[PDB]
């Protein structure tokens, strides 16, 4: 129960929420939480109905504090490398989820915590939330992919400044450097970011499921190769939409001037 | 065929060429006829040795390019769609490879293939009231004119994903905020503030050495698709091409005699 | 020679090494001799194990670096141009590969090779009145010290092209708006406000684990030159360098005791 | 249906899993259903802790896999060919990425997609009378299951190009001669010579430490995708994974007590 | 001077184009004109859409092609033309019936396939001249026979005959020389004729997929294969292929 | 310590340096003291200007290098293992980066680190009776001295995987058969047949231009870790370095006076 997987219903049908529930250990990335997060992600990776995934915390004021420093203290040096690589690998699995992913940051997101959010496609946070990669202050470096993703998200100059200074930014500041896409004033219940994430996710729902997946594929893979190859990849992804019923439905709904009803095929 | 006009401006705008889309009835949609014409016009400019800057814009107020000609698309068999969309992607790419600076003047709606055509230009300027976006996913398809590649490279993966995922339309002001365009302007009563702004920016390019401008664009486009070590080698090669030119000497001579340089592109 | 001073700050700023260009008589231009000493200071700083942060600044008020020494360039023959320009490009790349955080304090004019030099630093700070840009095209050539590669990578292709195509010069305020610099502050009566902000920022880096800081810059720089999967493997190798260090343990100890860590760089 | 059999062996074969194609009516062609089943079996096996080696074979005499189901390829329209061929390319790539040692036992015909599947395994063994080749160019298409990529990497470009250009079918003896397979066997009365050799080979793998076998494969596969300097770092990270394992200690313990090691895969 | 003959075979070998070097008065050495013509001829074929296979041979018995601030520029010209040969759109075969040294062997290494008489000689002896292979040999040799053997050959500047070149994988086919001295060429034609029946569009993108895919990581190579495959999907030849297989007859491709 | 003898042959072998391992009591195992000496000797040789070829062999009959010292490893703390293994990997890598041609003469057992050290040499020669292989996986670890990277690069992914997975040992005959060594020969009464062939091969390198040999190895090693376009660029630079040498002219001059070249490495 430290990791809750909720498959929403009603107007939110198609939306899945991964909630970290370890208020006792500040939602830190323990061997067990990593184990379940990995199982959840692996299961979702091949889930039919899923149209959008939101990753958030069910603990007020905290998203994910990162590495379980208690455990790290007990860990012998020979065990540190392998464990941190396990974390790096699960976060990369999140980055490769087939559908749109949104991280709802309503609390502290440090180290692995921010790196996890960096693995999502879009980040939204409260203006009061705190985030940063403070690893160099501990004489280590971001090991969950941060040295790689932060720079690709906000440019090397800003990424280096944040990693070199181990600075902690608030929502407003994170928004200013583009670390996040939407900043929200926190509400009484403390789920303002989550609320924004749910709305954004509902804004994704009506789109063609196959098109959304191949679009994410084209963008993610396209950005890893040169432009010419990226264009060929786009062609291949576009080809996946051509023989779908949905594409036809899109046209039919247009002829009948009615809203499309996509099935994901 | 007058759906695409190519005007070689003169006098104060000598050097600037303008490609104007004129398909009001089709909302400047990318019909097969239009792509061929644009493809034909693009291939001619790739050889023109007088052009110093190209501006792409609309002749029809309120519209830039609504993208795909769906009515013509609805008549296309499944086996025709792929080849045709690729044709569009390839022509937009040829535009992206134009040898000289290109500017997209967005004074109206730029959707799908329209915005994609805009992304192929080096610089985009738009009216604050202009509307643009990639709505493909609402039709169970995806941007097919290079949009899944050029949007992320232009505004970053996170914003590109949100825009494509949501199939959201943005106005000039919102586009300036996410960095989709470089200049936003309040629309004028003629409905061509963006075009006027494009002309002003273009004239700002006219004075520089033609060869340098060409190799500079080549260095930037090619270098951004390889690693830095490779890109630096590309820069050295591009720089080498300006060394034995008459214009470089003219630049030092002009600087010596304290006077405006008058380059010839040689 | 007093053309380039290398001060290894003391006490409060122990670990900070300042590099100051001093050639007011030549606008700090990148002369044949100047890059020679620069290359010398860089090759040294590179192997220096005591440095934690390097700041590049000018000791000449109102001037950072005007670029290549134009007076000597006019005297250069066509065959000596390429080699020389390449030397500058290489030394600037050597600055881009310095082992520790580098900061460019711009309290004056930064043109051509001068701005390129600053682009080679991790972070750039400037006074609102500081001037900078790549004007090479107005001289029928192109930026040749890595500018056609580093500018687009820092501010994006569209903005980079516009600046190079128009050979536009910007002030600190504008540079900050396009993301060319990370920090902008109003100048002071001493004309060293940038140098001051740089020092303050540098001190912010000092408390961090020395080994971690080095492999972190290594991870970022090398990771951005390859695809993400390879990038992740590079992060893994860098991280592995901090695991067996005494500083790592001191980090966990200091966190536990609620006190400032005292890293020794091992 | 029962077209794909997944057999978890027992006794002196426990740890060995066998995936057997069983579609005699379609010459074990890669139909929509076989790919779906193949894909689910592979995905399941990827997270199976108990597996130490996987063998891919045919339970149909004289036939390994004829490749594409031409009865279906003729049925589907053009727009459906691309996505389907890519599906096959993807499932074959999933097989190449299985975490444990994989062996392809070729006791029959392996054409196009069939051979490509075999190329996805770590090791290939075949009967001297078995026939294999990528004859796609004779059908006016090219190997679509990864063959243009895996064949050249396995036997070199010159030989791969000759096989693909000529669309030649080789027997096990000739396949061995060009390095396409590692072991060639004289076929037996039951027609399972290749398989028998594959089983013996798999048994040679079983006694080794499971975690070590997995990271060894990871080090080799990924190390070959990057430059050597990066590959060595990946080796270190993979080696580091064996250090804190109980099996490594057992290895040492067994050496002192001078006896056969008994690994648990942890 | 007709130093380079471009024979456009027909009938039985229609689609095959032979490039014969004829300069026995220079042992087919790479001279200014040879390189200029050779280059001009490659540019011609490079864009020819009727050619299905190109064979590079020597019409001077016993010899294939010997070796070759001014030096550098001219060495890069040869390297550049050899690389252009490496980029020809259709299958290329090097028929080695004579001596192949320096740029000569590097020329053959730029072809897709190499055949040679067991008596023919070849090697990269630049080191004995205090210089190194400058026509790509240092890159293409290692990639063809492996690093260790490549280095041994270049470090020792050893010369090998067809029988040896075959055992180290330098060539794909070796054969006894005939009385006419064109056994290699004879094999090359036989091989080239083996390619002729295949779909022209598929053959070309297949070479593309292979050449380009080997220059990147496998995942990228897979995307390149997908794109190349896509080019064959809408072709009439693809349907002719299926048609021919159904009627159990030989395909008649048109390259479209 | 005489654990490692460095001989600078003279007369008919002048220009050849032999690094002979002599640690019979430990089976030439890679002890911490042995690598330091090895590292010391290798670092020294990379500075030597007279060396033209380096041969690595054993001064003990029947043994090349048994790899890791299990007695010194059994007393190794889990936290010491990683750094130590990495130290071996690094020293074997420095051997691979030796500027002059290297040859491994295997006249006996070459296991683990021993075979990996041999893999770092450009050329390997072995006696028919010499045994070699990477048996790490039988100890629940993996080749940690570059084996997972160099073996696949030397004999292909499929053969390397089988050998590492099965952890089997091959004799010289079989090693020759799979391409692991370049020359195999019958052992002689003294048990130094491999060493003899290595000498005969080394003397075959002596007569070539020192500078060319050095740049040939650089072009090939560095060229094989990048794409062909880059590799060809590297070749153009390595070639350029022999153009202005006194040796290049001596080659032409020697060829002029029809006499044997007498290079001096300049």
């Amino acid at each position: 129960d430290e990791l809750r997987v909720r498959h929403l219903e009603e107007e939110n049908r198609g939306i899945v929420v991964l909630g970290i529930n370890r208020a006792y250990g500040k939602n830190s990335l323990s061997k067990n939480l990593i184990k379940m997060l990995s199982k959840a992600v692996d299961a979702l990776k091949s889930d039919k109905k899923v149209r959008t995934i939101i990753i958030r915390s069910e603990v007020p004021g905290i998203f994910c504090a990162g590495a379980d420093l208690k455990e790290r203290a007990k860990m012998s040096s020979s065990e540190v490398g392998p464990f941190v690589s396990k974390i790096r690998a699960v976060i990369n699995d999140i980055a490769n989820l087939p559908v749109p992913t949104i991280a709802a940051i309503d609390g502290l997101a440090l180290g692995g915590g921010l790196e996890l959010a960096l693995a999502c496609d879009i980040r939204v946070a409260a203006s009061s939330a705190k985030m940063g990669l403070v690893e160099t202050k501990l004489a280590i470096i971001p090991g969950g992919g941060g040295t790689q993703r932060l720079p690709r998200a906000i440019g090397m100059s800003l990424a280096k400044e944040l990693i070199f200074s181990a600075r902690v930014l608030d929502g407003k500041e994170a928004k200013a450097v583009g670390l996040i896409s939407h900043v929200l004033e926190q509400n009484q219940e403390g789920d303002a970011a989550y609320r924004k994430a749910l709305d954004l996710a509902r804004e994704f729902l009506p789109q063609g499921p196959v098109a959304m997946r191949v679009a994410k594929l084209a963008i993610n893979q396209g950005m890893e190769v040169d432009l010419v190859t990226g264009l060929a990849i786009e062609e291949a992804c576009y080809a996946q939409t051509i023989p779908t019923k949905d594409r036809l439905e899109g046209l039919l709904a247009f002829k009948e001037k009615r809203p499309p009803r996509y099935k994901g095929e």
